[PDB]
């Protein structure tokens, strides 16, 4: 009958949720299972109330979490999805190597691009200037509706999805062996 | 890389966080934690979306969770949450012995207090006509507002917590050997 012992136990068994739920977002991600994401993201959000005090690791697996949503609520606070994942990748504690400056500034790109695709020109003004010769071409660019323009194809959209999925896959390999999946793989493949 | 082993694994460990989130929430109920029983449900709840097809006794545990759910907001569909959980309870796959009964009438007659002690006697006559010489007895209190009867005092809200409080320890009691607790509270032992 120890409240404590009890509350210590759950603390253990919420932070084992929260690696299996991280990737089990991450493999939706990567899949493209938009509903299933949707459902891994309420589930992980959930889980994550239940926790009060986190480790330096599990404070990474949270925003891994929020900033893959914001992701893929990119093309739908008073700034948009893209510009809160922005915010949320430089300030993850994590190296800022080759991937990591290729991915920030795909996200910085397409936070603008998204608003020409969805026709809100004016959003994309608004944008470009809470992120920002370089600047006043690109600018330029959103002032003609040149959506289509090469500086907007090679910084694209699949581009940005394909780097943020390789950064995805060093993930899925970090978390692949935590746990709860790896005892759920187990009652698997002992059925078989 | 097989879909359909990682689907099978994560079904797998969805059916141990709901045993475990089940466990929770009978103890948050059971201790009068409300801000912990508020979360977990939200987890449950969310847990639950990740899961299509249920066996016998899954069923049993998410029916147990929603009726607790309404049992906790009772208080608080063009119904009461006390009439919800009296829906649930007579649907639950379970014996219908005498703490089942007991149960019932205690949420029968309480359904029709919570509306008198919010001072709401037209909801409470409505509630009356749904649920229902003792009709006609029952309907005269509700109409004289005669919420202390000595009718309504031993078919109090105290007393009907008190039994379901009885039920929710046999399910603790049932459950408290599942996986993930069972795994929890060895790491928390391990520590001490
Ligand atoms: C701060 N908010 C409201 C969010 O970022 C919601 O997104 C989340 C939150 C946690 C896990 C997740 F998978 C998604
Ligand atoms: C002289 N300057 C500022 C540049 O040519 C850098 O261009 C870029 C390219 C992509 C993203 C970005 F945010 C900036
Ligand atoms: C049908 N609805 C919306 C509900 O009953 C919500 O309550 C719930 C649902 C599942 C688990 C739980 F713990 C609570
Ligand atoms: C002759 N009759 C109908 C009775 O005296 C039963 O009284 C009850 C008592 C509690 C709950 C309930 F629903 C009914």
């Amino acid at each position: 009958e120890d409240a404590g012992l009890v509350a210590e136990a759950e603390a253990v068994a919420a932070g084992w949720m929260l690696d299996f739920l991280c990737l089990s977002l991450c493999r939706a991600f990567r899949d493209g299972r938009s509903e299933d994401f949707r459902r891994t993201r309420n589930s992980a959000e959930a889980i994550i109330h239940g926790l009060s005090s986190l480790t330096a690791c599990q404070l990474r697996t949270i925003y891994i979490c929020q900033f893959l949503t914001r992701i893929a609520a990119g093309k739908t606070e008073r700034i948009t999805p893209l510009e809160s994942a922005l915010m949320i990748w430089g300030s993850i504690e994590k190296e800022h190597d080759k991937l990591h400056e290729e991915i920030q500034n795909l996200i910085k790109i397409q936070a603008i691009a998204v608003c020409m695709e969805n026709g809100n020109f004016k959003e994309a003004e608004e944008v470009f200037e809470r992120i920002f010769p370089f600047k006043s071409k690109l600018l330029m660019i959103i002032s003609q509706k040149d959506t289509f323009h090469s500086f907007f194809q090679h910084f694209s959209y699949n581009h940005m999805m394909e780097k943020i999925k390789s950064y995805v896959n060093y993930v899925l390999s970090e978390k692949s062996s935590t746990f709860l999946m790896k005892a759920a793989a187990k009652v698997v493949e002992s059925k078989r």
